[PDB]
């Protein structure tokens, strides 16, 4: 019916009986909608693997931006998709990120503040006192001169959850089109660095790690998916930078 199968290579991380866990890369929308009527996660399921067909949405239990990239895990199973469902309902399932974020922060934390869509902006989400409950947490891994290196956990998982509560500090992520504004190097970066912060062109955010009780077998599982390259140069570039710009003796 309605959604067809399509040729559409995935990433294919771990399979069993029971899930499929992949590894996202970006322009790639997970459910089909408004201006997505198709080529989507879904649709590359559908080709893969028929018989999920027989379960709800592809088996389809949460999602990633079209342009963030990384681990999702699918249900290829009816028993496998009510319980992965009521597991993100008890919120059970460890969703790791890493980001890049604007700015630099000195702290890593929670953002606790509910979350709901821009009464204007019909493109964006936003913070307020009336929105669905959501809760952040993060850590900054590693500091360069006006950006920062972030690991974020997912509490709760909303739209755009961690993209709007980066925004929401002051510190929306590196390329976002929707929170950030146009990219600021910092005084006499080099030109590489200019030109790869000028090129991101995606929310410097991936879904890095993936914990959870298998649904069927109750036995942990954890995945893990490589940083892709886009960020991996992008952090390059601006580790490169900060190093450079420390104040320390260059031994020849």
């Amino acid at each position: 019916a309605r959604f067809e199968p399509q040729d559409i290579p995935l990433d294919i991380v771990y399979e069993d009986e029971d899930i499929i866990v992949i590894n996202k890369p970006r322009d790639l929308v997970v459910h089909p909608g408004a201006g997505n009527p198709d080529g989507t996660v879904l649709n590359a399921l559908l080709h893969y693997y028929p018989p999920i067909a027989d379960v709800p949405r592809a088996g389809i239990v949460h999602r990633l931006d079209k342009d963030t990239t990384g681990l999702m895990v699918v249900a290829k199973t009816v028993p496998a998709q009510t319980r992965l469902v009521e597991s993100l309902q008890r919120r059970e399932i460890t969703r790791e990120y890493e980001a890049v974020a604007i700015g630099h922060m000195t702290a890593g934390g929670t953002v606790d503040e509910p979350i709901s869509r821009h009464p204007t902006k019909r493109t964006h989400m936003a913070v307020h006192p009336m929105g669905k409950p959501a809760v952040t947490h993060y850590r900054i891994m590693e500091h360069f001169r006006v950006h920062t290196r972030l690991r974020l956990r997912l509490e709760t998982g909303r739209t755009h959850q961690i993209r709007v509560h980066m925004a929401h500090i002051t510190h929306p992520l590196v390329g976002d089109p929707v929170y950030g504004g146009r990219p600021r190097p910092p005084k006499g970066a080099s030109e590489a660095f200019i030109s790869t912060l000028r090129k991101f062109d995606r929310q410097a955010l991936h879904a890095t790690m993936l914990r959870l009780y298998h649904p069927i077998s109750g036995i942990e599982m954890e995945w893990h998916a490589p940083i892709p390259q886009d960020m991996v140069e992008l952090i390059e570039v601006m580790r490169a930078d900060f190093e450079e710009h420390k104040d320390e003796v260059d031994w020849l």
